[PDB]
């Protein structure tokens, strides 16, 4: 007794209430029912918003909103040329709203939607970078008396003094908190293969969460090298936007958890897909919420994160009081983790008067 | 803004209006919205009734049918010992009830709650088995006459007479019919894999759709043998209820058509994420719709079916009066293709009176 | 000068002298040679039950007990869909009673009839769980007072906090009692793989006799990658049913013990090929045997424990009086060690009466 | 209520009824239960009889002939070298000897003490070797009159002249006789690794019941190109005495039948595993029966060709009055099927005076 979800407009809005260009995609049908998503690419907010603008809404208006996949996988052909930076997020800022649109008409929370939950909560990590162990400390201090107990720790922000000083960091944390709180770190794609492996071998002992893009990008083939000879646990996949990118990956038990952008990789659409392939293959999830990423992606990302099964982490992002008030009721961690929104939909949308402000 | 879902009651409802007995499960709420799903096991409908009635029910009284893949969880492990007939055809009812309580609660057609439609219709394929080519003839050519394109054509109801007969069966049919509709045909394990390879070559050149169940149940091993020497399309999963029956054979490439039903692997909730694993491997799907599924459980299919990216062909069942009878609004095949109900649930239910006439 | 043996009659009694209902399945023939049988499902002793009262016995009686593996065959397929807890304990029951059958008929002990003793007895382990450390030792002391030396130790009865208790309960044990006995323990599948190989690592020095269920019960996949770099044995298959979850296991090493119970499998018939394969590839036998297993069962487990090359050790089972009382002359262990019963057939019966008293 | 079974004597007697030298290893004990075995090692005899007379005898003698593995394992390691002809066959005419001698305890056929029949019969194949495609005629002619259905078939008795020769003898067979029969073949290693695959590939049409030998005995490494390319049904095993020679070949599914003489590998003990091992795999069971095999090793094939699961068919062996008349009761092949004996024991024995009159 669902009946035919109209598209009737599509709008893209940036805002900049703090550091970050800040893009909402919002579909609008004849019912006067309003979806809301998320796109993020700070470094070309532009590029996003002529895709979305005219490319994507002409082949939008008039259809049927009901249909996500189908229009997803249209959307997703319909330059010929698919799968990169621009597109996806673009395509994804819309997937979003057909899906936010789809639990509103539900009148259910959108991981209600979905199927439900697996957990209740799901626990959050924090950043402490510094150039200095005081540095470093000063900041875990402050997460831990918060709650936090899942921290990423880098250690300044050649090759040999990056890899000596955060063995050295690992070392020190561990003589200092012991096991009072998981540490994970970023390497960013900063060694040669032969430099991963060796740095994986001495980070081991220290039981990282992950150790995230321990290889340059295309070098993925010397992961079953690690993979024989430390049991060092793996994330990759921040800034994926291709299947070719982490079908052999996870299939092959290269990798322990999965790191994409559900933006870059086109929406909750293939989110749910990888998030039941990853559970299939024994891998676990904790997507990127990079600091550009709007509450309504992070109100996303935890509804999928209460329910798809092997959901880890949540990455932190602070707020200000300008994005507060630019996207209202947006959920903040307690003693460590975030809550699903429990209202119809997804949950946050964004204030178009207040998005004003902030051009 | 959906409040928790109370469990009031649990019923499992047998009932024999044909030639099967034929196994509802009924999930009662206390806002009064209720949940209808289908077991089947004829060969053991007793094993599933109890399983249901006083073990399953004491766990789920009380509980929040919201959280449909929590609950699945839970049950699948609450035995300790897992995965067989019994107890996953007696938890797959109940998950199919949930999913429909979720499905009414958003106002929608189980297959728009997924997410919805992928296709306008699943095409459906029959059953032509006779002892002579005269018989299957006649039979072929009423499916045809009613837009059927599809049809499972099986001569005769030693090994080396069956091989011998079945390959002069598709000889004969593509000289009859040529190209007029796709042949499906089920070898039911009777063959050696010696046997099984031969008659995967020589059965190429009449390209059937697909070629079921070539090998011993537990000799899938041999299919690389196959699949290095043959094209041959192979179904296999009709008798599986293990995730280990399934993971290795997709992830390998080894089948075209995954073949397991709904019910043995335990419900939608396994159903969608194999459904989601099959289009990753590029495997295609064509669940078992056997003589003793309901009109609830077909209906499920057809849900999943016009939902599925992979999804290829539905399995016909008849329906006489009395079985119309106790499930009304029970679709039946148009020009050859199911259509997926459009009311809010799966659409169909079972009537408990009428029911009540045939025990 | 064997005549056919015909089956007159099949029961199932359920008893409960102590904690566990207790399932023995008897066979009576013509001839009053009675044999007797052993299922396990405490969670679910019904549905057992009605498998053999009223699938199992139809298709049974009039039929020749001598052809034991044509009868196994043919009870596996009966029900077209096949192997999970329910049937195959129910069967199970009955496989065992031909063997005794056919061990009176031959006037030898069970392991006689299979071709006679490999070892005079089989060494037994026990059960050592405590939320401390004290109490562990308690638990140790006692039995090494006993004569045993392989013990399942348990300390506790979150992941991390487990696997660090787990770490120090190993170590301690080494540092009070070193190689004073075999230290088992058993991982319930509660860790993730990633967890899974690090822990497999660090539990390395403590030389482990196995660790049991290390991995999630759907992701074997991942001990190669814990084999690669790691010497700890493995057990795994309690909870098997299906050959399809030890086939590839046991022909690709990645296992050191088979851990199996012999009714989930089928019976004795299932368990001498499996006993077969486990010798060809280097794996050693370790069937289980729960609390709620009758001193029939275990009977039949020390008989294939004496014979099978490749049999390690026999998993123990108390006995409260009661329990003794409706299975007279059930073995217990003397200095570590079960004897096989020596007389004509299995050696041990139930006592009808007995288990009247005990409903 | 078996007791000790103390082997008194062991002899070695070599008849030549016939065209072969003969040999009967003979189990006596105390209780007066005599146990017959045979070894069959015409070429040589007389180390056969030197094996068992000094070398055997000493270390049996005394011995309880109820534990036969335990006496297995003992005489296989007992010269420190092992795996050979002289040492296998001698053992193995022990080993059948010690499962008479239980099986006569038991008061029953071998093959019941096994576990029952897994089939009433098993068919035979023939011989029919000739210089001319007439002479082959002929031959096959009488044996088709007979009820035989698989004929060994051998135009001959340059590797480029036999390989035409008997793809024209393959064809003008399936020409004449179309499928009347199965045909058999024996390439006996004569070919290269090229030219035996060519060969494979040519004779798939023909589809030969299996080739055997089609390999030079060390160059199963090229079976794998040979089974990615072809059909055809392989069979291995003759000349095997070491497990080295069969373990990989039948894990990996290089072969259909196993071909392995049962005297050859040490009896009906490892006969049964490997018999076992091959149901496991999918392979086919085919042992040898050669000219010079006594109707006492004759009756313990067809024991173990009723008894396992994939028994496919026994060698034909003719039998002369002489030898009927050494060993009484000697069953034949009736409408091509060979009957398992039904008294107690192994059914055969040797007549010591008559075999007096055939030194
Ligand atoms: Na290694
Ligand atoms: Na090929």
């Amino acid at each position: 007794s669902l009946k035919e979800t109209i598209i009737s407009d599509i709008h893209c809005i940036i805002t900049k209430p703090d550091r970050h260009n800040l893009i909402t995609v919002v579909v609008e049908t004849n019912e006067g029912v309003t979806g809301f998503g998320c796109a993020t690419f700070q470094q070309r907010p532009l590029a996003v918003k002529t895709m979305v603008d005219e490319y994507l809404k002409p082949i939008l208006i008039g259809k049927n909103a009901n249909n996500i996949e189908d229009l997803w996988q249209m959307m997703m052909v319909n330059a010929y040329w698919r799968n990169g930076p621009v597109i996806n997020n673009a395509i994804s800022g819309v997937d979003m709203a057909l899906w936010d649109i789809k639990a509103k008409l539900a009148g259910m929370p959108l991981h209600q939607l979905f199927g439900g939950k697996s957990r209740d909560a799901i626990p959050v990590y924090t950043h402490a970078t510094s150039d200095t162990m005081e540095g470093i400390y000063d900041l875990v201090e402050g997460f831990l008396e918060k709650g936090y107990k899942h921290i990423r720790c880098q250690l300044g922000f050649d090759q040999d003094q990056y890899m000596d000083n955060t063995l050295t960091m690992f070392k020190s944390l561990r003589e200092k908190y012991g096991n009072q709180f998981h540490i994970l770190h970023d390497v960013h794609e900063r060694l040669f293969p032969n430099q991963a492996i060796q740095f994986a071998k001495e980070v081991e002992q220290y039981k990282p969460y992950f150790i995230e893009d321990i290889l340059p990008p295309n070098q993925t083939e010397w992961l079953d090298n690690i993979r024989s000879q430390s049991s060092v646990s793996l994330g990759l996949g921040e800034l994926f936007n291709n299947p070719e990118e982490w079908k052999s990956l996870i299939a092959n038990r290269r990798i322990d958890f999965i790191r994409c952008h559900v933006s870059q990789i086109g929406g909750i659409t293939p989110a749910l897909k990888l998030g039941h392939l990853c559970q299939n293959f024994g891998v676990r999830i904790a997507w990127h919420c990079p600091p550009d990423m709007t509450p309504i992606g992070a109100a996303v990302n935890t509804h999928l994160n209460v329910h798809l099964h092997n959901a880890a982490i949540q990455e932190h992002v602070e707020y200000n009081g300008n994005t507060h008030k630019v996207f209202p009721n947006a959920a903040e961690p307690i003693n460590g983790y975030l809550y699903a929104s429990e209202i119809a939909g997804i949950g946050v949308e964004i204030d178009r008067e207040a998005a004003a402000e902030f051009p």
